[PDB]
């Protein structure tokens, strides 16, 4: 469904340049899953019936940065703005996706598609469109179904996110890393989610919420079972994700 607009040919030199400096950035800050935050709470705002929020610049706005979800995403936004000022042209909008999608990437995640053109919106959306880790299967589906317009495939594998970082008590309230290996993409966060449990690993509600829900659960299954799957799944999820409202959602 996607009709991407054209972009100069130094616009698309920009987002080269920009993936290369976000890549030794990122890896050097060991701040891939801060970006990751980043470009996810930018683009999970969506609402496809009022076609407002989404992945449109608006998370560098202080009135977006002080929603609740949003603790602690402020450092990444000011990690971000002495790179962003090297490529002016860029819309924050894309250069926060392009973050993203290198925060996978350079964690040994796949590579997700990127397309530029995203303007910069100047009204952040209403505060409380992310969703609350405190609940279930229902909240997943309003969240990112009702609300994204995503699928339960895509509610699973973008779960699979979580694979690398953590949670901080001084943030949300939670603490830790939900796997062992928490600046390394795989798809240990389904195997860990599976296993129970294991003393200084994080499972939230909405994490475990996965695992009883019936079309959730073989995708679990799956995805613990075979990487690759995940990768692929995952892939096309970050996609769509960051491509929300844009080119046609
Ligand atoms: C499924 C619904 C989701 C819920 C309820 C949820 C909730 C949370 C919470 C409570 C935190 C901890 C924040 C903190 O205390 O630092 C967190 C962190 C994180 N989330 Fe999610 N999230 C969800 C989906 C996603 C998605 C779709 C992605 C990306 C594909 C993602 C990527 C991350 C990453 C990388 C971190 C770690 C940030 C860091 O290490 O500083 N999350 N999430
Ligand atoms: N959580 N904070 C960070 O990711 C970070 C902040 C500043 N410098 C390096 C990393
Ligand atoms: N309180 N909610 C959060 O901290 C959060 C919710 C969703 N994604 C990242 C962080």
């Amino acid at each position: 469904g996607k009709s991407y607009p054209t972009v100069s040919a130094d616009y698309q030199k920009a987002v080269e340049k920009a993936k290369k400096k976000l890549r030794g950035f990122i890896a050097e800050k060991r701040c891939a899953p801060l970006m990751l935050r980043l470009a996810w709470a930018s683009a999970g705002t969506f609402d496809k019936g009022t076609k407002t929020g989404g992945p449109f610049g608006t998370i560098k706005h202080p009135a977006e940065l002080a929603h609740s979800a949003n603790n602690g995403l402020d450092i990444a936004v000011r990690l971000l703005e002495p790179l962003k000022a090297e490529f002016p042209i860029l819309s924050y909008a894309d250069f926060y996706q392009l973050a993203g999608v290198v925060a996978v990437e350079v964690t040994g995640g796949p590579e997700v598609p990127f397309h530029p053109g995203r303007e910069d919106k100047p009204e952040p959306p209403p505060e409380g469109r992310l969703p609350d880790a405190t609940k279930g299967s229902d909240h997943l589906r309003d969240v990112f179904g009702k609300a994204m317009g995503l699928t339960d495939q895509d509610i699973v594998a973008l779960s699979g996110g979580h694979t690398i970082g953590a949670a901080h008590k001084e943030r949300s309230g939670f603490e830790g890393p939900w796997t062992s290996n928490p600046l390394i993409f795989d798809n240990s966060y389904f195997t860990e989610l599976l296993s129970g449990e294991k003393e200084g690993l994080l499972q939230l509600p909405s994490d475990k919420a996965l695992l009883s829900d019936p079309v959730f659960r073989p995708l679990v299954d799956k995805y613990a079972a075979d990487e690759d799957a995940f990768f692929a799944d995952y892939a096309e999820a970050h996609q769509k994700l960051s491509e929300l409202g844009f080119a046609d959602a």
